[PDB]
């Protein structure tokens, strides 16, 4: 069989059941990622997401080099490109990891009709989530669970997630090794950021290096007996927690560089080694289960990112404030805690969930009363660990539109990091301000601002809203809705 | 048998007994909608209704493609088109859902005359209503019931509505699949808004996506919510779909019933569970034999009230430029989206009729017929007579808005020029100080119209004129 394995997510060779199906009885397997580099014709995607993807494809290709093979990066769009690929490569089989997200399910349904007409066999495996999501939905009566509680109860009734699949054999991959022509880097090679026109000048190393290899090293470090004390047995918020952890796994779960089933059972085995008990609580896998919740709710709701027409979403008359939204998006709100977080997210592609709470609150029910839909757009451009289902679900959750209390954009920062070094790291123009005034620089005496070489209104923007006044208005609005 | 199933309402494949009749024993079945493109010869229909209709026809075509058939959209008028179509297709049978409304019933009678002359069998089914309206009328002495209590009394003595018929077989549709020429889209395609002369620049997604698929999806999400109040359009709202026939009323009826049996042990629900469906039914029952149902003069059930003729005021009410932000936002939302809340209809209808302007309900009927998605002849005309106290026997245009939405964000959503005003003045911007208006960047009388009438004066005078009627 002539098999093409299609990489989209599942950017990994481990726990790749779709890759296994391509290799089983294959004279030739070609591993493909179809990349559209025409950025102006799509919604904006930040350099961090692109750099991460490119580093994930470089790792896939490096790893396929060890198997006497290569990664084929075909530049274009999958619907336009596949028909020529089926004919040029004599493709008899196409395999890819299932995409439950509705727009991805729509694209993949079109690709499958095109392959059936071509006579290409299609095989899919759902190694992106712990469970079969449709199974979860059948058991809830063919509707998706609408609360986290009900979702937990449905999976409490189900079998354990499938164990991670064995990786493809080196011998097996030699058997189906594709003929690699010497012009491969020029046609099918993994592009650099510079080739794609990105500003690579003076660009630091990525805080979140992409790729399966990085994810696997991070998994091992994350699941060391020492670290389990820090992040599992006794979780506590440090100002160091705001900064990116070398053991964080969330970007790699999003891109598929780390199998969620592999994480799930490796974490389970750590639990068995730390506590002789073999039965962990579901809260142990909380992040993975919230992930799985949002994928379950969104798989049949194509309006999942919208308010209007979205059956699960409360309809709320959000303010239209494009200039506030842009100031929020660019870290120019004048609230250093908010601006430091948005700066970090833009520069690095990850922020702490606490930092997401503060920043999503400031845009929505906390301050600006701007729709969560806008916040979804920005996080899609910048945030590395949340796709359609997790990003929209989290925003609706935070805004109280589907499925807490919003904190002070000044006070919450002072409580999380009283030093203000987080502020100084990401808003250097405020480095001169003392810790008492760095979260309220508009309240520092002019003598303090002159000493800091930072004049509020000129060097750093004054606060764009009065939090006392906006929260009063917003709290009464929330009392009406509820 | 060569069968033509005629879509008018009943824009759905589920609970479509007329389509089941066309398919059974048929060599060929053709699903037809007859669209008059000449818009200016008929009365005005807003873009939202046209959009909802095209999306419902598009859904029906998509539904039929999955059965290896197509929807024939035939341009013209049914009286002209059907003789030519019956001979060109060798039609042996015409089927459609019964239309109880008086004007459609006269049309359908004419079509059945031509069909009989051509030898074409006609079958009709009453799947737009829960009941046989004519049986309800029988039980009232062959006169329509004029109170909701009499209506409930009659239907509580009747049998239960017919359960929804099963959708048609995919295999059966193949046996009567019609020949589809490659020129089909050129002749029988579903037109687009652009092709019908509508401006579509800047047109976002419809707030109320048309079609059966949407309707069935909303119905499930509506029952799931009930198992587990705002002025904004609900993503589980069902009412546009019942008007267009995208959602079967009987399906809604019995699924709502089954929900009652699951939640409450009692398998005997109250009539109030179907209140909206029963108000729907009441008006269809009252209108079916009254050709003057939408007018005041010559309407036997309507109280003759000396309404004022004020066309300019009527025009400002329809365009939402009355100067009352509460009334104008509602009218803007109706014009923009195609649906407004029932208490918003109340406020807006009182303002035109007995509350302030004292314009006839018949004009409010005409405006709603252009803009409103969920009310056809019987329901829209009956609601206006009911509200105006003209048959079937008010709140402040500032206070009722302040009480309904103290935030005023509903005003700001649809009247963006008033966004600057604080909540204490956004329902009465004429009482806002001149500085406040300059800070809001909206000067009353220039950027936004002053209120066309004084409510204190007109409401006392109009309550006196209503008293003279009684
Ligand atoms: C507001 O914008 C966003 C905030 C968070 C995310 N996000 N990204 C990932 C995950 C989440 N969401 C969460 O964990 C929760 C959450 C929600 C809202 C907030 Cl504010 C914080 C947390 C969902 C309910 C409780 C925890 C889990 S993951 O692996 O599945 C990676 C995305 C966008
Ligand atoms: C004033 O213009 C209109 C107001 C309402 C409608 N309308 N549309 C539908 C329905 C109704 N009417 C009602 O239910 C009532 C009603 C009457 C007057 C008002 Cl103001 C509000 C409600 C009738 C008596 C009590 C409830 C039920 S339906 O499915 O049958 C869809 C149409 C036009």
């Amino acid at each position: 069989a002539s098999s093409v394995h299609w990489f989209r997510k599942g950017l990994r060779l481990h726990d790749n059941p779709a890759l296994l199906a391509a290799v089983r009885g294959a004279r030739c397997v070609r591993c493909v990622y179809i990349l559209d580099p025409w950025f102006a014709a799509s919604s904006s995607v930040g350099i961090n997401r692109w750099r991460f993807l490119l580093q994930s494809l470089e790792d896939l290709d490096t790893s396929l080099r060890k198997l006497n093979s290569r990664l084929f990066v075909v530049r274009g769009q999958p619907a336009d490109v596949f028909p020529r690929l089926f004919k040029e490569w004599g493709v008899t089989r196409l395999t890819f990891e299932y995409d439950s997200e509705p727009f991805g399910k729509e694209r993949d349904a079109a690709i499958m009709k095109m392959a059936k007409e071509a006579g290409v066999e299609v095989v899919t495996e759902n190694s992106h989530t712990l469970y079969d999501l449709d199974r979860i939905i059948e058991l809830n009566g063919q509707k998706p669970p609408l609360t986290y509680k009900r979702f937990q109860a449905l999976i409490s009734r189900m079998e354990l997630p499938k164990k991670p699949a064995v990786a493809v054999s080196s011998q097996q991959m030699e058997s189906c090794r594709a003929e690699i022509q010497e012009n491969h880097d020029d046609t099918y090679g993994v592009p650099s950021l510079e080739e794609l026109g990105f500003p690579t000048e003076g660009l630091g190393p990525a805080v979140w290096q992409g790729g399966e290899t990085e994810a696997l090293a991070r998994l091992d470090k994350h699941l060391e007996r020492k670290a389990w004390v820090a992040n599992y047995e006794r979780p506590r918020m440090n100002a160091n927690s705001l900064l990116a952890s070398p053991t964080g796994l969330s970007p790699y779960l999003r891109f598929g560089c780390l199998s969620c089933r592999l994480f799930y059972y490796r974490l389970w085995d750590l639990y068995k080694k730390v506590k002789r008990n073999s039965t962990p609580p579901l809260s142990l896998f909380g992040q993975l289960l919230w992930r799985e919740f949002f994928y379950t709710a969104a798989t049949n709701n194509p309006r999942f990112d919208r308010m209007e027409g979205n059956p699960i979403c409360i309809q709320i008359p959000w303010d239209r404030n494009p200039e506030a939204l842009a100031k929020w998006a660019e870290g120019k709100t004048g609230f250093p805690w908010i601006d430091a977080i948005m700066t970090q997210l833009r520069q690095e592609g990850w922020i702490h969930h606490l930092a997401r709470h503060a920043v999503a609150c400031f845009l929505t029910r906390g301050d600006l009363w701007v729709s969560w839909e806008s916040g979804v757009r920005v996080f899609d451009e910048l945030l590395l660990d949340a796709d359609f289902s997790v990003n929209a679900g989290s925003w609706m959750w935070l805004s109280c539109s589907a499925f807490f209390h919003c904190y002070c954009p000044v006070g919450f920062g002072r409580r999380t990091d009283p030093s203000g070094d987080y502020i100084r790291r990401y808003l250097p123009k405020l480095k001169g301000f003392p810790s008492r005034y760095i979260y309220e620089p508009w309240n520092a005496p002019e003598s303090v601002q002159k000493a800091a070489k930072c004049i509020i209104g000129v060097d750093y923007p004054r606060p764009i809203v009065n939090h006392a006044e906006t929260s009063r208005l917003n709290i009464e609005r929330m009392k009406q809705i509820y």
